[PDB]
DNA sequence: CGCGCG
DNA sequence: CGCGCG
């Protein structure tokens, strides 16, 4: 479905950039697309970091 | 002439240059982006031949 | 090496 | 916004 949503199930499945892309692949791009989509969230409110390297939440 | 040579004509014009200042030198003296200035200016760092001396930073021949 | 940057 | 990154 929509990458919001994917990235969701793949945090509930802290969760790293590189966790997230890797369960998007074998589920359903390249790591500077995923980082924009995860910092596109940040910025509006739907995930949280917690550092080197980028770990992912739902807020 | 090669980028470092263009890189180091224009830290000496300047009257402690910044990537800006390179950049602007280079585009109105050779008229030759910051992703490939930068790239050189670091690599002429790793080899000694520039020194830093902040954001974005200033350059230097060594 | 954190990088998403326009 | 520092970014050079491969």
């Amino acid at each position: 479905p929509t990458y919001s949503e994917m990235i969701a199930a793949a945090i509930r499945a802290g969760s790293s950039r590189q966790s997230i892309q890797a369960y998007i692949k074998s589920h359903y791009h390249n790591k500077k697309e995923i980082n924009r989509v995860l910092y596109s969230l940040l910025a509006a409110g739907v995930l949280k970091q917690t550092g080197v390297p980028g770990s992912w939440a739902l807020a």
